């Protein structure tokens, strides 16, 4: 029942509810000749929503902001990006000018500045080094170390044991290990060790691009890099 690439067009957005008050969010997007979907994540803070990750670009923002509207009818009031990539922060601009306060960690704000994409607007503090966690509302942020990027992040949402690998976990369907141009395919298999000891009761693993699954999504992920690495 999660949708799939084939039935995304560029453009429209998708909601799939995963516990009370835990959606991920599905949009696709036009990439280095193919259509490619994406993942983030809606998590219920109050009255209000904690939002992972842009849709990938500024229309598909909107459209995500106006899903979130018409199927959920909280408002957003802040937002994280995972990692520094236009898949996690394109849209920034968008969520900033509708009210939305948007969050990375200084690394990813500086990649992002560098990168000359969309720079989410605060820092979050307490995530320099490999290993720290902090609390932000209703989730837990981790860095795992470098992967995909140097600077990426994982979510955890501890009501429902719901972890948000983003580009950092890849799924199943994955037979490399993606778009590796800023990833440290040598720390990768680390850092995935490090998620996988922190969070061994995850019940549910969604990686930033493609279907959730279980727990051996991380270690399907440590063995396409190493492989890849190789
Ligand atoms: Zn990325
Ligand atoms: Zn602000
Ligand atoms: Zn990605």
């Amino acid at each position: 029942e999660y949708p799939t690439v084939n039935e995304i067009p560029v453009g429209e957005v998708r909601l799939y509810q995963i516990a009370d008050g835990v959606w991920s969010h599905i949009a696709t997007q036009s990439f280095d000749g193919a259509v490619y979907p994406s993942n983030g994540l809606i998590v219920r803070d109050g009255d209000e929503l904690l939002l992972i990750d842009t849709a990938w670009g500024a229309k598909n923002t909107a459209a995500l902001l106006a899903e979130i509207e018409k199927q959920i009818g909280l408002p957003v009031t802040r937002a994280v990006s995972t990692h520094f990539h236009d898949d996690r922060v394109g849209g920034v601009d968008v969520l900033r000018k509708a009210g939305v306060a948007t969050y990375a960690s200084p690394s990813t704000r500086r990649l992002a500045e560098a990168e000359g994409n969309e720079i989410p607007t605060h820092s979050l503090e307490g995530l320099s080094s490999s290993g720290d966690a902090v609390r932000f509302g209703p989730v837990e942020l981790f860095y795992p170390g470098a992967a995909h990027s140097t600077d990426n992040l994982v979510v955890y949402v501890p009501s429902a044991n719901v972890l948000y690998g983003g580009c950092a976990v890849l799924a199943l369907s994955r037979t490399s290990a993606g778009n590796v141009a800023d990833a440290d395919l040598a720390e990768w298999p680390t850092s995935v060790e490090r998620i996988q000891k922190h969070y061994p009761e995850a019940e549910v693993v969604i990686p930033g691009h493609g279907l959730p699954g279980g727990l051996d999504l991380l270690q399907h992920t440590a063995n396409v890099v190493t492989a890849h690495k190789n």
